[PDB]
C-alpha cells in the first residue's frame, strides 16, 4: 500500500528548486512538483529537510519515503533506488561573452581556453570529451576565479551547471554582458536523465502513483504554468 503519509526528503540549501521562506515553508520548484503531486496521489506528504549526502541513505534506511532534491537519474544511483520519470532537465552548458559564436564542440573549442570547477561532473564531462581531446581545460578551485578569468578575457569559456548559471552569474551585474554558447550539453553518465523521485525500487505502487500524477499536471498545463514561477526557458528540456 502506499504510506499513511509520504515522508519526502529534500536538500533546501538548493533555490530555486528547494529552500526555506521567510516564513520557515518549504518552497520552490521541487515543493510545487512535490505537492502537485501529491495532490492527484490523494496522499499526504510531509517533507523532511536533509543535507543532500543524507538523503540516499536515508531513503533506503527508510526514514522517509521519498527524495525530491534536484536528484540526478544517473546509472549508478539506477544500480541502488528507481526514479520517477523526469521532473526536469539537470545539464549543463557553455557561458561566454555575448556574441560568441562558440559551440560546445570539439571542433569549435580546439584552440580556446575553457574552465571548469575542478572535482565537478562539469570537469568529467569536459575530460572525455575536450581535454582528453586537445582541448585546454582548466580546472578551478573556486568558482569566483572562474568568472573573474572568464570576463577578464583568460578563458573564452566556462562549462557550467546551466540552471545554476542561470540564476547566478547571468542575472547579477558582472553577467551583463555574458551568455550561453549554443545549447545545453546533455550526458546521462555525467549529468543524469534529468532529475527525478528518488525511490525505493521495492516501491513499485509509489513510484507508479507519482508517474501518473506528474503525467496529468504536464498535460494539462499545471507543470508549465508551475514552472514559469521561476525560468523563462525550457527547464524540463527534451
Amino acid at each position: 500500500a502506499l504510506p499513511q503519509t509520504v515522508r519526502i526528503g529534500t536538500d533546501t540549501t538548493a533555490a530555486p528548486f528547494s529552500s526555506k521562506d521567510a516564513k520557515g515553508e518549504f518552497i520552490g520548484f521541487d515543493i510545487d512538483l512535490g505537492n502537485e503531486m501529491c495532490k492527484r496521489m490523494q496522499v499526504k506528504c510531509t517533507w523532511v529537510a536533509s543535507d543532500f549526502d543524507a538523503l540516499i541513505p536515508s531513503l533506503k534506511a527508510k526514514k522517509i519515503d521519498a527524495i525530491i532534491s534536484s536528484l540526478s537519474i544517473t546509472d549508478k544511483r539506477q544500480q541502488e533506488i528507481a526514479f520517477s520519470d523526469k521532473l526536469y532537465a539537470a545539464d549543463s552548458r557553455l557561458i561566454a561573452a555575448k556574441g560568441s559564436p562558440i559551440q560546445p564542440t570539439l571542433e569549435s573549442l580546439k584552440g580556446k581556453h575553457v574552465g571548469v570547477l575542478q572535482g565537478s561532473t562539469q570537469e568529467a564531462y569536459a575530460n572525455d570529451n575536450w581535454r582528453t581531446k586537445g582541448v585546454d581545460v582548466v580546472a578551478y578551485a573556486n568558482q569566483d576565479l572562474i568568472y573573474s578569468d572568464l570576463t577578464a578575457g583568460r578563458l573564452d569559456a566556462a562549462l557550467q551547471d546551466e540552471v545554476a548559471a542561470s540564476e547566478g552569474f547571468l542575472k547579477q551585474p558582472a553577467g551583463k554582458e555574458y551568455a550561453f554558447a549554443g545549447p545545453s550539453v546533455k550526458d546521462k553518465k555525467y549529468f543524469g536523465d534529468g532529475t527525478g523521485v528518488g525511490l525505493r525500487k521495492d516501491d513499485t505502487e509509489l513510484k507508479a502513483a507519482f508517474d501518473k500524477a506528474l503525467t496529468e499536471l504536464r498535460q494539462d498545463g499545471t507543470y508549465d504554468k508551475m514552472a514559469k514561477k521561476y525560468f523563462d526557458f525550457n527547464v524540463y528540456g527534451d
